[PDB]
């Protein structure tokens, strides 16, 4: 339900056709900022709902404001996205939830004439890629001097791809006034490097708001699996398939060389595993780590002895064979899990006689395990 937000019954019915029945956190925490006219930078992980976080409050805003839509009117909202595929998706999301507003999407690799006719007939929300939008400014057909809202979607990707200069050329036309008359500026992305914000800041009022759901996100899950030591190898095979699977990276830490050597020879993982312990001379240790990084094998079994000082690559899954005594090392290893934006998984095995040790790890690391 939508009781906390000024969303009309018409919009709610369209949202149901898209499977939307309540607002995700990034949407709920940004609605009032966007709707009330504040400049905003919002950061949330990929897939968490950034598109509707700007599209729903903007559409409700325009539905209240643009009661008299004349032929030829200039857009009120501009959304720049870095690829044709991303621009199309954002435009589709707008046009699925408003049947009142004129929504247009301008990208390259497509005819100019149809875009000319959208501009002649009138546009309320313009979505596009920077290149084609800049072309239409230069050819004199697109009027961006009456914008009230500007969205830079996936702004990190957009500037990484080289669009800073084209974006600045487009926005220079729309921010010709002093601040109070400038468009509201909305930035949405999963990251915002320093150098990207240094570009965008030029278009943000000093009063801008920030919603960062990255800093509060659960990016590493801690699981504790109660297990007799004889079953560990078979369970390790299962959790590797679940959480690392194809093309994955797993590192297993154990106490003794015998455990590390036997675990790496166990038919549950042997075909994809190499071991690392204090008997291995430096040169082969280095060779083994290069093969772990370059995909030669997917499971590294290391004694806590060999792991002291070792530089740990990013991995999908960390497994501790028993609750670690060196919680500092555990905290460090857990921070290495989760690749390509995915949530990392750390698994601690434990036996009945080790259950209080799990509580000690929880206290010393300030975490809580999910017990399985
Ligand atoms: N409140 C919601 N309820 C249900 N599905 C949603 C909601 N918000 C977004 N989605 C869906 O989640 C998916 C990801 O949304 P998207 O805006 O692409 O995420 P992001 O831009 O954060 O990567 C889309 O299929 C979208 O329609
Ligand atoms: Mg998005």
């Amino acid at each position: 339900s939508f009781s906390n937000f000024p969303i009309s019954e018409e919009t709610i019915k369209l949202l149901k056709g898209r499977g939307v029945t309540f607002l995700f956190p990034i949407q709920a925490k940004t609605f009032h900022h966007v709707y009330s006219g504040k400049d905003l930078i919002a950061q949330a992980r990929t897939g968490t709902g950034k598109t509707f976080s700007f599209a729903i409050p903007l559409i409700e805003k325009l539905h209240g404001e643009l009661q008299d839509r004349k032929r030829g009117r200039a857009p009120q909202v501009l959304v720049l996205a870095p690829t044709r595929e991303l621009a199309n998706q954002v435009s589709k999301d707008f046009s699925d939830i408003t049947k009142k507003l004129s929504v247009a999407c301008f990208y390259g690799g497509t005819p100019y004439g149809g875009q000319f006719e959208r501009m002649r007939n009138g546009i309320d929300i313009l979505v596009g890629t920077p290149g084609r939008i800049k072309d239409h400014i230069q050819n004199g057909k697109l009027d961006l001097t009456k914008l009230k809202h500007v969205v830079l979607d996936e702004v990190d990707q957009m500037l990484d791809m080289g669009f800073a200069d084209q974006v600045e050329e487009i926005l220079s036309v729309a921010y010709k006034k002093d601040s109070e008359d400038n468009p509201q500026t909305l930035l949405f992305s999963a990251t915002c490097p320093h150098w990207v914000f240094n570009v965008a800041k030029k278009y943000m009022k000093s009063t801008y708001e920030q919603v960062d759901l990255i800093k509060t996100a659960i990016t590493v899950e801690h699981l504790a699996i109660k297990c007799h030591w004889t079953q560990r190898a078979a369970v390790i095979g299962d959790v590797i398939r679940v959480y690392s699977g194809h093309q994955g990276r797993t590192i297993i830490f154990c106490e003794t060389k015998k455990e590390a050597q036997e675990l790496s020879q166990n038919s549950a993982i042997k075909q994809d595993a190499q071991s690392l312990h204090g008997d291995i001379p430096q040169k082969q240790r280095e060779i083994t780590l290069k093969g772990f990084r370059n995909g030669s094998f997917g499971v590294l079994v290391a004694t806590n002895v060999a792991a002291r000082g070792l530089d740990i690559p990013e991995v999908d899954l960390v497994i501790q064979s028993s609750p670690p005594k060196d919680v500092e090392s555990y905290i460090h290893r857990s921070g290495r899990t989760g690749r390509a934006g995915r949530t990392g998984v750390c698994i601690c095995f434990y036996q009945h006689k080790e259950e209080y040790q799990l509580v000690q790890v929880e206290q010393k690391a300030g975490i809580k395990f999910k017990r399985i």
